[PDB]
């Protein structure tokens, strides 16, 4: 088997306990991924009755609860986002390809819940055909990452209720053929389309920072330990409180490329201690990570766009250490507080 | 001192507390090793009486219990196995060079015990001569490892009661000269002599797997904390329950090279999910790791052989992750349950 | 032995592990080559057991995995192409000597595989007779090269599973007599039959470039490291992704000899920065390397022909350096992307 | 196009990111060069999403960061030096044609910076007209070389932010006509005007060495890897620490032609191991490479002059190997330490 | 200085750290060499304290460890061998000019060590007199080379502890006058005195091969990195394991000139694949490189002789490539394994 012999398909399921059928998979369900590590683990119970034996005994071993889940990396593309953003957030408003050009907005709501889905990891190679079905899956974490000379990546940590293996002849088997968007239909976001914008203190508008890389993690803090008597499976994947953290790498005392000057008082003079003072005084800043593809138009004059609005953000000490006689660089970590919004303007 | 200036010699001792003498060492006791890390550690006790002092004080420090032990790697050869297999297992039946050709079988028995031995790490170089004697030693762990373009290695984790240093002029000193088997007498096992065989479900016989590497660990779980008032030494090295684990690396959907087809129902059709289903359904499989040297005959038509019979084995999820568009490879871990047997057919 | 005393014969084998027999060689298997460098290498394993010895020891050395392969240069002729193009590409459609005159087309297909073959390098000279048989061979790389005052050359880099030596008296020996096409039957392509055609931007048709030389490499990126326990041989030669690169030498600001004008907007005015702008704007160009022999007719009015269609090609900076007061010449490297096709129209 | 059809023009630009316009070029900007190799390279990004495809595909490729730069060789002449010495060093004091006759002195200062410039490589030939503009250029390295029967050459390694192509009809195009100094106005330095002077230990003055050739490299160690999200271009060319190295070829045990005797104690007796002892004892020597043209007067009795003052220099082992029964010759490498000064006395 | 103005003298020193005095040099110490490249290198340490400075600073630079060594080429002659063979090998038995005629035998012993020596490279020319003394020198590598129309050459790679320069007036200076053997006393080995003999398989005796050239390298693998705190010098030159490799050039399928036929079964029929099969089957062969000067008698009927016995040798694939229609020639590389012996029968 080769990685090209395998397909990945997420499909949303009505109830957490009812896996999607392998015959319902259609266009839009199959995603091109960078790597998958979904797996299931069964727990083994050993009787505590003391017995003389040189080694473990089959008659006195039982198997207990099962876990399922793992990571999936994606290159954040057009259809990948269309499929995954609804699985990462609670509410969606609008349509990406809305003609007016405001796209779809994804937010976390007060008592919102995550959509459960079934992950199919199918294999069709010279050795044969079989599908790993992970049912009752939820996105536990989602990291957006942007590096130089790279694309925008999206790493999902998924928790599931259980795994099973479907093979030709099983009661729920269909010989599925993955269908993907055309090469001319699917688009990705590259590093040179990115813009990190910050605002703090009395700054009038968002000023663009020259960062080298950025990461943004949404962590839903699912409770993956709700077991009961009479079942080896998790009984739910209840979501806790969403923790939105992140990091971005940039120099010490950087000036803004565009927008106002980095100055907590809104003045025109640059503050070489801007981020350090933001971190030291516990100020709240507004971030905006924005990808714009001008070469792709969604409306009359509206380009493809992926904006992440993080109003109210608290930075840790920016980590600007004097390590050598060269340029002082560091990574500023941050935690988002009140809300996170994601607007995706895209045409399909 | 150089590593070539040193010798290693294990010798079996009647009682755990009576070290073997340095004059009893003879042919068969000295082993060629890859590396040794046997050492002793003394514990330092510091009085808790509160006293004003800028630093620790010699008058208020005592030294407590001592540990000894460490690792020794070997290239699993003819005489190395002859010497070490009796130290790793509880019972031996037969003789390796038995003319009929079934060799010696080493197994763990119900209430069996490990043989204690003394490890001599001797040095004889331009600087002088001295022996590190580790008395009351037992094999705590033993790992067999096979890699491609390598030999079969055996790593022993040894626990001992204590260490001492013998030097010219001590009451128990003898100027020992290590004697080793002739180059034409000693043989090793190479990777291309190895065969991993598996069996599960209704499979009729053992089918050979094409694995890239394998490891098998026997862990005797010695209790190394039995101290008493009136002695700085361990009072015993009581063995717990032997845990036999292992791992082997191979591809997803491997087909067997020889034997039947990998099929849990004994059919002739290949099952591309064989190991995954073995792990997911908690089935017990039979493994057999076997080295055969046809170029070395022990009987009329019986070749040198080292077989490790692991009936009843439980695999973890085989770890077949889609990491890249190339061949999907992974490592299947396993735990052995009821018994482990080791047959060594060898001529000396 | 002289190079004239040796023959070379490729023969296609059903399975990668079953070498072709030396008795199956017939007309069409024997090829006239410029030079061969096929060879096998055995790996030597040295025991890591530390031992005092001034030099390596025979008793403590083992031999490990084997590689085989090397290069073979051909003068791209009639029968050479007939034999080798099926070994370099995945799919073939048509017959070279098809009466209609479209020849055979060789392409890479989505999940296509390379044909394994056995290479016989036989020697029959005053010293005696013996054959080097390289079994399980695949074409790893194939370079087409055209220079002025030369013929079209084809250099193959071949990887194989192993080598063996056949001699009179061996179980698989036949006294083979090489049979070759008649001098009046075999034809080659000369430099003055070549045409390099390019197209980019809005150019309406392919415009001919005056190049001095060209090279085109197909690289199948075989995985030559798939070894296992129990075998010194490679277990497969799995092909990765085919990388098609190349280079052609020409002057700076060249005009086209025929076809439209080199103009990214399809106009009639020449663009002296055509290739530089193609490389700087990351445009995709279409190349066509075409050999035509009008003196050899395959159909009523169809000449012998070897066309290499490379639609979608990306040039690197054309390398037009001002080195001296003479004509500015340079080499434009390129990488092909979507597909490569090779049409061979030939009569045998 | 011929090398005579091309011109080269450097022009200093106010900010690193604002290229000089092609209409601002005037007398003094155009330089006669020996060879140019300025070029730009775009990086190509390949999506990591695993997909079945025989070859790279266009829809899944993006292009990333760009580099620009290359080498330019000059014959160190009057106006070439006037133009380039200000680009190689940090500070200039004086005017070459100062009547008093001390010329201009170029030095590296503590926190000094390099001047950014735009390099125009223009072509105007039978094929047409177009300019390669390399904007944001800095001198990364500068080598002065003197050989026998040659002129003094100056090789610049230049790093730039990016390249673009200007052509008739572009928004910033002007039909520039290169203007050069008259043949009777421009002068060069020949080998027979050179003098290498050394001083070490207690030597009272500088003693002239008879060297066969010399090289002196200034290396500014620019940081050419400062990229950010949202731009394919380098964000700066920050200069590190200037490393000034060099080499000169001469015979073993050479005596000085003029000045004192080569003697680390200032005595009149020659030391045949002078350079070897300077290198072995880690002594610091003072070098002075000086070109004087007596036939060209800049003041009443002051000739044209190019002096390179390298106080404090450390030689490596002079490389005086006995290779043959002839004269022992070798090359002494050196590293300059504290400061480097360059005085140019010239009339224009 | 000319190469004829210099002398070279090795002298054996009692301890590695005590250089031989320049007054102890006498007849037999001075050797005629082809070329020397002995040199010393001092390491320069740069403080890591970050400081603003355009260039390195003398106050913040220190110099560290020193290396010494280099190559010396000799024409393997009578006295050259007498002097150097004891420095290349561990043990010597016998005297070259022993009347019985078995000469001196040089071998590597189990725990043998190399003799340290001091190398004097003295210069006495019109410029003056001075000696380079390299103390604590050991032979790291020694290559014997034989070509057609050449003499037998011996290239030594020497590692030393340090270098110093002695000059008239130093505390250890003596005006040494080199004394050499008379022209009528010294003899060399020419190519036409050479014989390469091979034996493998069941061959009864050594059969002579017609080779074009040969090389044999002894490599002692000295550890040249044993430095300590408080010293800039190496603390030892500990020798590792001696690797004896070599190569000889010959034609493909060569027959033996004398001795038995090249046949792995001892038969009288020639095997055209002899060396290829020796390399492919991993057989061990016995080589013997032997120079005999019949015109020089050491005993009543015993001629001058230099034999290199290499029992047990493993050849790589002989490198017999079909490059052209002429005779197939190649080079067979080999590694010696168990022992190497060198017998020198010589009269002085």
């Amino acid at each position: 088997m080769r990685g090209v012999d395998t397909f990945l398909a997420f499909k949303e399921q009505a109830d957490l306990k009812t896996p999607a059928t392998l015959a319902s998979l259609a266009a839009g369900d199959f995603l091109a991924f960078n790597s998958e590590s979904l797996s299931g683990r069964q727990q083994v119970i050993q009787s505590r009755a003391i017995r003389r034996m040189p080694m473990r005994q089959i008659a006195y071993t039982a198997n207990g609860t099962v876990e399922a889940g793992g990571a999936v990396e994606f290159t954040t593309s057009n259809y990948v986002l269309k499929k995954l953003l609804p699985l990462i957030f609670h509410s969606k408003t609008g349509q990406e390809d809305d003609p007016d050009g405001d796209g779809a907005t994804f937010t976390l709501v007060n008592g919102g819940v995550l959509t459960p889905f079934t992950a199919f990891v199918g294999f069709d190679g010279p050795e044969g055909k079989y599908v790993r079905r992970f049912f009752g899956a939820k996105v536990n974490q989602a990291t957006f990452s942007a590096r130089v000379n790279d694309m925008l990546n999206l790493n999902l940590d998924v928790q599931a209720i259980g795994k099973d293996i479907l093979q030709p002849g099983d009661p729920g088997w269909v010989n599925v053929t993955p269908v993907y968007p055309g090469g001319d239909e699917e688009y990705a976001y590259v590093f040179y389309q990115a813009r990190v914008l910050i605002k703090a203190g009395d700054m009038a508008d968002l000023a663009e920072l020259p960062v080298e890389s950025f990461d943004l993690t949404i962590n839903h803090n699912l409770n993956t330990n709700r077991y009961r008597l009479g079942s080896i499976y998790r009984q739910s994947l209840d979501e806790g409180v969403t923790e939105v953290t992140g990091t971005f790498t940039l120099d010490a005392a950087v000036k803004s490329i565009s927008g106002p000057a980095l100055n907590l008082t809104g003045g025109t003079a640059h503050d070489p201690a801007f981020l350090e003072k933001v971190a030291l005084y516990g100020k709240y800043a507004a971030l905006k990570l924005e990808f714009i593809d001008p070469t792709r138009e969604v409306a009359e004059g509206v380009p493809c766009r992926l904006t992440i609005h993080l109003p109210f953000v608290r930075l840790e000490e920016p980590d600007f250490q004097v390590r050598d006689p060269g340029v002082i660089t560091g990574s500023a970590r941050f935690n988002a507080y009140e809300t996170i919004s994601v607007t995706h303007v895209a045409k399909f």
